[PDB]
């Protein structure tokens, strides 16, 4: 499919109280599933890491595990989110980003694979400063960061600043946003744009 390269992909998904339960069930979780359908998870291709951030970041798919490089097993884990009490709590994007940085510091990532973080969010993180501090630390290590905004509660400027684009003007391939009802129609072209840019 799309996104067929050697990439360690870290999927950070918002599961905070800012999301209505209806949107979590009908849109957020199916979106995460459709995003993964756009990936070729395999031994020599994409390796998936996934977490959901609320008050803290919960790791649901370990990097380099079986579900990490198997799409079938990954969808099962993502689908199992519906059996939890999510969504709730604050929006700790920082903690999620901190986990990614710890993975790099421990050299868990593949030495020769591109490093990509993909953030699905519907609102602002609790700390603008700390999440921006972590994102720049990552991007200084060659980690590409992509943001997928959802709904009317997002901050467009912040999302684009987190990516590394101008907060307002110019085209930004590593950023896209969408209304809740339209998320599954946008994620495809978004991932396709993200892929091409990472390969550069």
């Amino acid at each position: 499919e799309v996104c067929n390269d050697e990439v360690d992909l870290y999927l950070l998904m918002d599961g905070s109280g800012s999301i209505r339960r209806h949107n979590w069930v009908n849109h957020a979780v199916p979106l995460a599933m459709k995003l993964i359908q756009q990936l070729n998870l395999n031994d020599n291709a994409i390796h998936l890491y996934a977490s959901v951030f609320s008050n803290n970041a919960r790791e649901i798919i370990r990097l380099h595990s079986d579900a990490s490089k198997n799409k079938e097993k990954a969808l099962i884990i993502i689908k199992s989110l519906l059996s939890t009490n999510l969504p709730y709590g604050k929006t700790s994007l920082t903690d999620a980003l901190l986990q990614v940085r710890k993975h790099l510091n421990d050299r868990i990532n593949r030495e020769n694979a591109n490093q990509l973080v993909v953030i699905l969010t519907d609102g602002i993180p609790d700390s603008i400063q700390d999440s921006l501090k972590e994102s720049r630390k990552l991007s200084d290590r060659g980690v590409k960061i992509a943001v997928f905004g959802i709904g009317q509660g997002i901050n467009v400027a912040f999302n684009r600043f987190l990516v590394g684009c101008h907060p307002s003007d110019g085209k930004c391939n590593l950023y896209a946003d969408s209304a809740w009802e339209n998320v599954k129609n946008v994620i495809g072209p978004f991932m396709k744009a993200v892929c091409v840019e990472v390969e550069k």
